[PDB]
C-alpha cells in the first residue's frame, strides 16, 4: 500500500456495465425496426405534444430504430404524479440494490406519502419499507460497501446496532476479517 | 392505447436513478474529506502514471473531495486480467439484474474462461452460471420486461420452453393476460 497523487491516476477505461447497456439498447432497437414497439410507452400531454413518463429504454430504442410513430397511452399527470411514477417504476426493476430501494422509499415519503401507500404502490409490507429506510442512517462508506456486495444487508443491520461513532470501526472489522453477520453482531461491546 | 408520432414525444426529464447516484457520490465525497478512503484504490502502471483498476466511485468521490493523494495498491495487470477483474467486481454488486449477470458471465467465457472457472471466480455453482446464460437466447423485448420487473426469472424460463417463433407471443400473453409462472408454462 502506497500514497499516490490523484493527478497521476487516470480513470478506469473498462466500463462493462455501460457497454452492456449500449449493446442491449442496440439489440432492442434492431428488433423493433422490424416489428415496431413491443409494449406501449407511457406519456403525458405537454405543450404542442407529449412528455415521456415511463419506458425510457423503449423510447430511446424506438428512436435508434428510426421509427416515425409509436404506440402510446396519454394520461394527464401533474409533475408530482409523474415523479411518483418515475420513482415507482424504478423501485420495481430487477436492478434495485437495497440502498437505492431505501432512497426511493424516502423520496416517496418526502413527497407526502406514507409507508403504507409506499408499500402498496410497490407491493411490500410496511415493515419492509421501514427496515429499508433505516439503512440511510449508515455512513456513506458502509452503504458503498453494501452496493459493492462486500457486505450484506445483514451486516448493515448489525452496524446499525453499533453507536454511530463506532460504525466505521465496525465496518473495517467486518471487511478485514470477512466476518459473518453473526460475528458482526458480536462486535457490540 | 393509441398510436402517435414519436417526434411529438419528448424525453423524460425525471431521472431519479441518476439523481440518486449524484447525491450519494457527493455524500461519499463529503465523507472522504473527513475520513479519507476506507479502502485503497487498486491501480496498475499506465503511460507516465497509473490507471484505475477497481473502485471507480471511491476514485471520483476522492477527486470531488479535493484530495491530492490517496492510498492505493499497485499491481502489474495485463489488459486481460484488468478486464476480468472489472467484470468480476461488477458481478459481485447488489446492483445487477439477472440479465446483466448473464452478460457478465458470457463476457468471461469469451475471454477464454470456462463455465467452471467463471463459477469459481464469482462464488456460484456451475449450474447457476449455465442457467443464467440461457436467458440470453430470449428475444430483446422479453429481457427488457425482465429488467423492468414486469416478469420474473420464472416467466423467462417458461418462455425458453416455447419455440423461438412463439416467444414474443408468449411474452404478450403473460403481460396482457397477467398470468403467473405456473400459468405461463403452457
Ligand atoms: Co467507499
Ligand atoms: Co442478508
Ligand atoms: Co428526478
Ligand atoms: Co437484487
Ligand atoms: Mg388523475
Amino acid at each position: 500500500v502506497v500514497r499516490l497523487p490523484l493527478a497521476s491516476i487516470r480513470p478506469n477505461p473498462r466500463q462493462p456495465r455501460k457497454r452492456f447497456a449500449e449493446e442491449s439498447l442496440k439489440e432492442l432497437a434492431d428488433s423493433i425496426r422490424e416489428k415496431g414497439l413491443l409494449q406501449p410507452l407511457l406519456v403525458r400531454p405537454q405543450g404542442d405534444g407529449y412528455e415521456l413518463v415511463a419506458g425510457e429504454r423503449r423510447y430511446r430504442a424506438a428512436l435508434m430504430a428510426g421509427l416515425q410513430e409509436v404506440p402510446a397511452v396519454v394520461k394527464d399527470l401533474t409533475d408530482r404524479e409523474a415523479l411518483e411514477l418515475a420513482l415507482v417504476e424504478n423501485l420495481q426493476r430487477e436492478d434495485l440494490s437495497p440502498v437505492e430501494e431505501a432512497r426511493g422509499y424516502q423520496a416517496l415519503l418526502e413527497m407526502g406519502l406514507t409507508q403504507e401507500e409506499v408499500a402498496r404502490r410497490v407491493g411490500k409490507a410496511r415493515s419492509t419499507v421501514a427496515n429499508a429506510l433505516r439503512l440511510l442512517q449508515l455512513p456513506p462508506e458502509a452503504l458503498e460497501a453494501l452496493e459493492r456486495g462486500e457486505i450484506t444487508a445483514g451486516h448493515a443491520r448489525a452496524l446499525l446496532m453499533l453507536e454511530p461513532e463506532d460504525r466505521l470501526w465496525g465496518l473495517k472489522e467486518i471487511l478485514e476479517k470477512g466476518l459473518s453477520v453473526r460475528q458482526a453482531e458480536a462486535l457490540r461491546e
